[PDB]
């Protein structure tokens, strides 16, 4: 339940991308940025109501931020991410920004408090169904995460549940958001040695094909990390859980607020051993954890 605009007041510029559905591209309206989304014909219409109907009722810091809309032309007004995707901060062209293990921690915590306001909604809960990388976005230097397209989105995050058509919960949104945990911290793509079609990923999964394991990590974000991977939907964490759980890992993960401003010459050597080097560094939290615990 919200704003209304005219599109003669909007100044389309170039185009940002395209997502599920419409088209996102650059804006200014009333002499602010911003960044909207328009139907590319007729169909588009029905998924692009929910859309409105959905974000109308939301409302939290970690969520983009609708302005308004309008069926003069039908698009939405949504706030303009300055810091891009997730997707292009970690796989983006060349000139990459250097990121620390704070930052990664801090992106997931922001991530699941967006999606446990989703799934905490009355009088049913949200489910996001899409959560991957291309749909988060950066703000405030890279500092700040925010959620957007909500599905109501490849294989490779998808909860096996949800291909096998099959019933599925907010638990589906706890498988993906413990891939995008691994593909922070390693800053790879998962399951990209798989390739082809998208129904090579969706067979690898469904027989308990999992992410490599991370070289060094933490016991504490590794158990997390795979409960989340559970095949059985109950047996993962509820986002809420995730939230206290990471928000109490924070304290050995300062430095969250720095925005990104170094770029990195980013390497990356496959070579499918039985496990692979995290790109973050945990060092600092292993001596940060010694401090208040024995080692
Ligand atoms: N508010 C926004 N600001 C900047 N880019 C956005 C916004 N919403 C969606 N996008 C872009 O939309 C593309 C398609 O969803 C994504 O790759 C993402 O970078």
């Amino acid at each position: 339940s919200l704003h209304m605009i005219d599109y003669k007041e909007i100044e389309v510029e170039e185009v940002v991308g395209r997502g599920a559905f419409g088209v996102v591209c650059k804006a200014k309206w009333r002499a602010k940025d911003v960044a909207i989304k328009q139907i590319e014909s007729e169909s588009e219409r029905k998924a692009f109501i929910v859309e409105l109907r959905q974000l109308s009722r939301v409302n939290h810091p970690n969520i983009v931020k609708l302005y308004g809309a309008c069926l003069n032309p039908v698009c939405l007004v949504m706030e303009y991410a300055e810091g891009g995707s997730l997707y292009n901060v970690l796989h983006g062209a060349e000139p990459l920004p250097y990121y620390t293990a704070a930052h990664a921690m801090s992106w997931c915590l922001q991530c699941s408090q967006g999606v446990a306001y989703l799934h905490s909604m009355q009088p049913k809960a949200l489910i996001h169904r899409d959560l991957k990388p291309p749909n988060l976005l950066l703000v405030a230097g890279g500092t700040v995460l925010k959620i957007c397209d909500f599905g109501t989105g490849s294989a490779a995050w998808m909860a096996p549940e949800v291909f096998e058509g099959s019933n599925y919960s907010e638990k589906c949104d706890v498988f993906s958001w413990g891939i995008i945990l691994w593909e922070v911290i390693t800053r790879r793509k998962p399951f990209d040695e798989i390739g082809g079609p998208a129904f090579r990923i969706m067979w690898a999964v469904h027989n308990g094909t999992r992410p490599p394991l991370i070289k060094n990590l933490p016991k504490p974000i590794e158990s997390l990390m795979t409960r989340c991977w559970s095949k059985d939907p109950s047996q993962r964490p509820s986002m809420e859980e995730i939230v206290k759980i990471m928000t109490h890992l924070m304290r050995y993960f300062p430095g969250a607020d720095e925005p990104l401003q170094y770029p990195c010459q980013h390497s990356l050597p496959p070579g499918e051993d039985g496990r692979v080097e995290p790109y973050v560094d945990f060092a600092e939290f292993y001596r940060l954890w010694s401090v208040d615990h024995g080692e």
